[PDB]
């Protein structure tokens, strides 16, 4: 329960080798590997479900909107970003039906507000592809009504249950510190995530 983590990592990295796609061009290989390592903390059942659905986690060597598949987002303002002067050209990751992540932009504040980019975006894909939009469920709505402001960002996370779901998931899986902070701040959300993975 603490003594065999190497096996869980081995399995999840094997799964991730069948999900993660590295980009053409030049980028920091050690940082890309660090992102894969952090994703390996996510429960294997979710990662294997993404793999079954042929979801690829595309790591990017440049801006999101410079990829052909996301060019339609050039100049477009993300929800909740009205009034900022910023657009998707400035945003380093996206998740949902697909996952795309700029290498080097994991940490909070690297163009985004999540505790970790790759876990937040992948959580969106798990919500949508694996869990049938569980962030829209009546069960989660009740939890969100109570706890959805308690990770901060009250006018964004506290208003959009899919974002609160993705941020809570990132806290649950990033490290022991964030996991404990979620348990303290958002106990029903923590229990909800613990039971999903049982
Ligand atoms: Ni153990
Ligand atoms: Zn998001």
């Amino acid at each position: 329960g603490s003594h065999m983590d190497s096996t869980t990592i081995q399995q999840n990295k094997d799964t991730l080798s069948q999900i993660v796609v590295f980009p053409t061009g030049n980028y920091d290989k050690n940082e890309a590997n660090a992102m894969v390592n952090r994703l390996a903390n996510i429960d294997g059942k979710y990662l294997n479900a993404l793999k079954q659905n042929n979801l690829k986690i595309k790591l990017l060597s440049g801006k999101l909107t410079d990829e052909k598949e996301y060019a339609y987002l050039k100049g477009v303002v993300p929800k909740g970003w009205e009034g900022t002067g910023k657009t998707w050209d400035d945003v380093p990751g996206l998740g949902g039906s697909t996952v795309a992540l700029r290498i080097g932009f994991s940490n909070k504040g690297k163009g985004h507000d999540a505790i970790n980019l790759e876990l937040h975006e992948t959580a969106h894909a798990i919500d949508h592809i694996v869990l049938n939009d569980i962030s829209k469920s009546a069960q989660f709505k009740q939890i969100f009504a109570k706890e959805g402001r308690s990770l901060g960002n009250v006018n964004y996370l506290g208003v959009y249950p899919a974002e609160f779901f993705a941020e809570s998931f990132a806290y649950y899986y990033l490290n022991q510190d964030t996991n404990s902070k979620l348990k303290s701040a958002c106990p029903q959300t923590y229990s909800f995530l613990q039971n999903l993975a049982k």
